[PDB]
């Protein structure tokens, strides 16, 4: 009888106004609470649908505006898509705002979804306890009943209960704080502004503060009170971003309270919600002494995502779920652009460039999915968050970024935020900025509509002859395509010391450039600042090995790092024989930059691992020899010590790790006197940080070493040290201890379910838990679909590192036999059919490849 039977809310009537009422029990772990809300319809409409999931409305009440007098109004709900309907006995008319105040009482969130609750021990045996509210993927239908649909913005106030000592917080800052009956405060907050029903914020804890508030901007990262003093680099972070995220944009922070809390749990979120930045516990705390570079490195990222959010994505809020990857893409692009332009020692560049490689590679397939795409029901909702597209947004942005002028691309963001801000917006509504920015209104921004809206990423071939380079385009394809306008960018140095550096753009599937001279080396996708694979002429790519073998500097550390994923990712799929790529990374030798040696290492080793699980056992030994040998000098100068370059300590972290896994060297020898050090001190004495997982790994595999370990991690209480020995507890060779951590972690008796995906993932990449961590997988499925969601990133997670190693058909028909057995709807999941594809093309590459390095001996 409901009438809106369209999943998309009513575009007629509209909220203007937001208050809140909510008494929390917590011990009772119920609650019940008053909303206010004021609604300005703007189309005559006798009916009135909103978001509602789950509570017990008592009375409903309509207000005419005329008078004091409310007005009993029948209540009907849909809950499928999760509405409830109001039928009003004043039709409504334009212009006439009304009153919208209901009663609900609930029961709060078992799960970390909506307004939740969890218990938590103390230093003392004192369960003390939290509750806090994550409703992004429209969960505030739940709660406060609403307008869940991220168009539908307004201003929020809100008044909760709580007891004295849990310090209540939330978006806005604090006003009133009275004294109630029963010993019960009722603290109060300001009204907020214009913004979205996801990004409100309730928090009801016992926390402490540490603030350090600047130029009119009061920051406060709040935590539970066993810290207040691990959260400073979060400060000393979070207030020199937001002096540079303001600066670019050329906005200020609309609020004047900034608060970054930290949820004593694991099983949180990292969310946005305006004024009260939700983190998780772990998430911000670093020691300058103790913790590792990468560690450094997630601190200072984290927040630069979450923080610039609260422009991009909070002000400026996309009306659907379509461009979900405007929010995210952005801030993740801005979490490395603001590092290169203050925190530049950092080098998180090659933590961009990684992601990026990663990302082309899942792209690459016929499972992806186009980044913009139609939205019309809640798992096509919750699918939208996956992590490939925030980042394939990230370099689509660096890419216009690269060819548009950089303060082009500022003078475009600050016109969109301004013009559209405080407002809902569409994704052209971005590209409509950067035609207006321009100089001509030429370069119209449909070149990025290519992109937005179909799967998959250019293969730009280029063949040169003179002084004419020619390119033809065409789609990454495995043994549609509606073109691509591609920034094409280049370099050449063909007289002797002549340097030119361009730019070009591709909008045919051929095209030639001018050379104005006769060139001899020419690359492209300068530092790969653009979301493409470079094919060259057989002769085109024999020119520039030549060269990392002579001066391999004249490009550029980013340069040379694109070239071997691309050339290596190509032999795979029988469009360049792969000795060429070893020819190519036989400069190795003579490379000081950490990103070139990274990538390879992964290449290197992806054969190696590959070729393991087969049985070639042999020749991956004499493989991983020959990259040794290469890079054998640059092992021999590393120090073990945590000095250097964040840059340099990642290669150290790296190189080292190769040499010990692979046995090489006297790498065995210095770890495990080491780790017998270490233990002798009942792990109270100081191992290098950035080497120190090599050396819990090495130890490991003696009886005495595992047994040591797994006393610690059930001990300390530093997360990341002790995640780091988790990983070495399952680097061991005795099957026995793997099944046991893998069971242990599934019923999460000595460890925590949630740690289960480290193992299953860990112990299948090493050859002697390969076929065990896909035998748990298939005979534990059930409790992995009851423990965890069908779709969760935890599953996807699973069976890719179950199975992305196997090669061979017989295996291949043993996956896609279990899961089409199990369930048609599990068989057309998006985590077995990228895995089935993956099995496939393992295949290709032996069939491609694998006799020619049998004979490379
Ligand atoms: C955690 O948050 C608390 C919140 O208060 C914060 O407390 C701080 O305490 C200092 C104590 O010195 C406050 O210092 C202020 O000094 C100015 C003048 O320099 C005063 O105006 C302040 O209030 C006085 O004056 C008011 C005049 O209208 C009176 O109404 C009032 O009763 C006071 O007499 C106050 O003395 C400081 O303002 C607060 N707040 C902050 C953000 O510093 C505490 O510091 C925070 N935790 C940490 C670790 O910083
Ligand atoms: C330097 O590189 C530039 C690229 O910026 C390139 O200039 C281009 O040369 C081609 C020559 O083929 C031009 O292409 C023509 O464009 C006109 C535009 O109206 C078309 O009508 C033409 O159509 C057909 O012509 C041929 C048959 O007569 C076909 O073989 C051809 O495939 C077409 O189907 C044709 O496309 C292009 O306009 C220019 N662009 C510019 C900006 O100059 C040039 O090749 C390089 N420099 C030199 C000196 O050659
Ligand atoms: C949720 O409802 C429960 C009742 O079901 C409330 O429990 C009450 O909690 C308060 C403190 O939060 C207790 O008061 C304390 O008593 C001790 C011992 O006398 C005293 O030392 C403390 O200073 C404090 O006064 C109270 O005893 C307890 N109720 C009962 C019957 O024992 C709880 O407060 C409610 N929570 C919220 C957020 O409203
Ligand atoms: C500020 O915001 C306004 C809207 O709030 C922007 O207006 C939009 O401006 C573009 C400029 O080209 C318009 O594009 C044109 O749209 C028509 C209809 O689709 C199309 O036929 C044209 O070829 C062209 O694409 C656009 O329609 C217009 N409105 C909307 C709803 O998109 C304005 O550009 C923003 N910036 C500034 C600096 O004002
Ligand atoms: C890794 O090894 C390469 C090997 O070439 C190093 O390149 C060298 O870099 C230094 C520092 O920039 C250059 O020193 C100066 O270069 C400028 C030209 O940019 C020149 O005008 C100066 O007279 C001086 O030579 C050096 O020239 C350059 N090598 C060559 C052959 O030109 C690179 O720096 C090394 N990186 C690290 C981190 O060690
Ligand atoms: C690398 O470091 C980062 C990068 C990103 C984040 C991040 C996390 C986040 O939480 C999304 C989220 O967890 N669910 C909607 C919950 C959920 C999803 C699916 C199924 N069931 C449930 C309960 N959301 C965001 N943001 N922010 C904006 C503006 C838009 C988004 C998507 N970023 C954290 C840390
Ligand atoms: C709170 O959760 C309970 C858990 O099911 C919801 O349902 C009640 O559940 C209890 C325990 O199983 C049953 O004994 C009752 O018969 C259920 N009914 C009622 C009326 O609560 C309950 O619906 C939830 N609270 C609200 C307000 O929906
Ligand atoms: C909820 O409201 C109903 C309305 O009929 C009332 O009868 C009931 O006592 C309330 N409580 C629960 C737990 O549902
Ligand atoms: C309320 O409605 C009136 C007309 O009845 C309209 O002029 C006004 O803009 C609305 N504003 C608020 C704040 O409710
Ligand atoms: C405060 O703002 C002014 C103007 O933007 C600027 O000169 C100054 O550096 C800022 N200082 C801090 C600490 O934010
Ligand atoms: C460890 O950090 C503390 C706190 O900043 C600092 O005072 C101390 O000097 C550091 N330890 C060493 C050995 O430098
Ligand atoms: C590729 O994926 C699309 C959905 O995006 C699907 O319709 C099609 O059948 C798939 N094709 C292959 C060969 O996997
Ligand atoms: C390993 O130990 C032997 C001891 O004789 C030594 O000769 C060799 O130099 C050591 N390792 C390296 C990397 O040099
Ligand atoms: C070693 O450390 C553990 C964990 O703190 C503790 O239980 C044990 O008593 C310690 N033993 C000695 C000899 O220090
Ligand atoms: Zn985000």
């Amino acid at each position: 009888l409901f009438p809106w039977a369209q999943i998309r809310l009513p575009t007629a009537v509209v909220p203007l106004r937001y208050e809140l009422s909510l008494h929390p029990n917590l011990t009772s772990m119920t609650f019940r609470g008053s909303v206010t809300i004021s609604v300005q319809a703007l189309q005559v409409t006798w009916n009135i649908i909103l978001h509602s999931t789950g509570h017990n409305i008592s009375r409903v009440t309509f207000m005419s505006a005329v008078s004091s007098q409310e007005k009993q109004a029948e209540i009907l709900e849909y809950a499928y898509h999760g509405q409830i309907a109001i039928v009003a006995p004043e039709a409504l008319l334009a212009g006439h705002n009304y009153t919208l105040k209901i009663e609900y009482s609930a029961n709060i969130s078992s799960s970390y979804y909506g307004f939740y609750g969890f218990s938590y021990t103390d230093e003392s045996n004192e369960k003390k306890y939290f509750a806090a509210t994550q409703f992004e993927p429209l969960a505030a239908r739940s709660a406060f009943p609403c307008f869940d649909e991220p168009a539908f913005k307004a201003t929020f106030i809100i008044k909760i209960i709580r007891d004295e000592q849990y310090t209540a917080l939330s978006n806005m800052p604090k006003k009133s704080s009275v004294v109630l009956d029963d010993g019960l405060v009722q603290d109060e907050f300001s009204e907020s502004v214009k913004m979205s029903t996801y990004l409100v914020a309730f928090i009801v804890g016992e926390m402490k503060n540490l603030s350090q508030d600047v130029n009119g901007t009061l920051v406060s990262i709040y935590a539970v009170p066993e810290k207040i003093g691990q959260v400073h680099y979060a400060l000393e972070t979070t207030v020199k971003l937001l002096e540079f995220f303001q600066n670019y944009f050329e906005i200020q922070y609309p609020l004047k309270k900034l608060d970054l809390v930290a949820i004593p749990d694991f099983e949180a979120g990292a969310m946005e919600n305006w004024g009260l930045l939700t983190f998780r516990e772990e998430t911000l705390l670093y020691d300058s002494n103790t913790s590792s570079m990468a560690d450094r490195k997630l601190v200072t990222k984290i927040i630069a995502h979450e923080l610039a959010h609260q422009w991009f994505g909070n002000l400026v809020t996309m009306k659907w779920w379509n461009d979900l990857w405007l929010n995210e893409g952005f801030a993740t692009f801005m979490e490395y652009f603001s590092l290169e332009k203050i925190f530049k020692e950092l080098s998180s560049y090659e933590d961009f460039l990684d992601a990026r490689f990663k990302t082309m590679k899942k792209d690459s397939l016929n499972s992806s999915h186009p980044i913009s795409s139609s939205v019309q029901s809640s798992e096509q909702i919750e699918e939208m968050f996956d992590s490939l597209s925030y980042f394939k947004g990230s370099s689509l942005l660096l890419m216009l970024k690269t060819y548009l002028s950089e303060d082009v691309f500022q003078h475009a963001v600050v016109l969109y935020l301004h013009n559209h801000s405080y407002a809902s917006i569409q994704s052209d509504d971005l590209w409509d900025s950067f035609n207006e920015v321009t100089n001509q209104t030429l370069d119209v921004k449909r070149m990025m509509k290519t992109w937005t809206l179909q799967k998959g990423f250019p293969l730009v071939t280029v063949q040169k002859k003179g002084k004419e380079l020619f390119i033809q385009q065409e789609r990454f394809f495995l043994n549609t395509s509606y073109l691509w306008h591609i920034p094409l960018s280049y370099v050449t140095e063909g007289r002797n010391y002549s340097k030119y550096q361009s730019v070009s753009l591709l909008d045919k599937k051929s095209g030639v450039i001018n050379l104005t001279e006769e060139v001899l080396w020419v690359k492209v996708n300068i530092n790969m600042n653009g979301y493409y694979i470079v094919h060259y002429a057989d002769d085109d790519w024999e020119a520039l090995i030549h060269q990392l073998k002579i001066n391999p500097y004249v490009l550029s550390d980013k340069d040379r790092a694109n070239l071997i994923n691309n050339i290596f990712e190509l032999a795979g799929l029988g469009k360049v024989p792969l000795k060429r790529a070893f020819d190519l990374i036989n400069y190795l030798g003579n490379e000081n930059h950490t990103a070139p040696i990274t990538e390879a290492l992964f290449q290197t080793d992806l054969i190696y691992n590959l070729l393991e699980k087969l049985g070639y056992m042999d020749l991956a030994s004499r493989l991983v020899t020959r990259v040794f040998k290469l890079l054998q000098n640059q092992i021999q100068q590393q120090t073990w010590t945590d000095e250097g370059t964040p840059s340099m300590r990642e290669l150290r972290s790296a190189l080292l790790e190769f040499a010990c896994t692979h046995n090489l060297g006297n790498c065995s020898t210095t770890a495990m006197k080491l780790f017998d050090d270490w233990m002798a001190s009942n792990g109270t004495q100081s191992l290098p940080t950035d080497v120190m997982t090599t050396v819990f790994k090495v130890g490991a595999k003696t009886d005495k070493g595992w047994s040591f370990l797994l006393g610690k991690y059930i001990s300390i209480g530093s997360e990341a040290e002790k995640n780091k020995i988790l990983e070495a507890l399952a680097s061991s060779e005795d099957v026995r201890k793997l099944y046991w951590l893998m069971k242990s972690s599934l019923n999460g008796d000595n460890f925590r379910t949630q740690k289960l995906s480290f193992i299953i993932r860990t112990v299948g990449r090493h050859f002697p838990g390969h076929l065990l961590a896909w035998d748990f997988v298939k005979e534990n499925w059930n409790k992995l679909v009851q423990k965890f969601p069908l779709g969760s990133y935890t599953i996807q997670n699973i069976v890719a590192g179950s199975t992305y190693l196997f090669s061979t058909k017989t295996h291949l028909s043993e996956v896609q036999a279990f899961f089409e057995n199990q369930s048609e709807a599990t068989f057309r999941l998006r985590c077995v059919q990228e895995a089935l594809e993956v099995i496939q093309l393992n295949i290709q590459w032996m069939e491609k490849n694998l006799k020619s390095l049998t004979w490379w001996l």
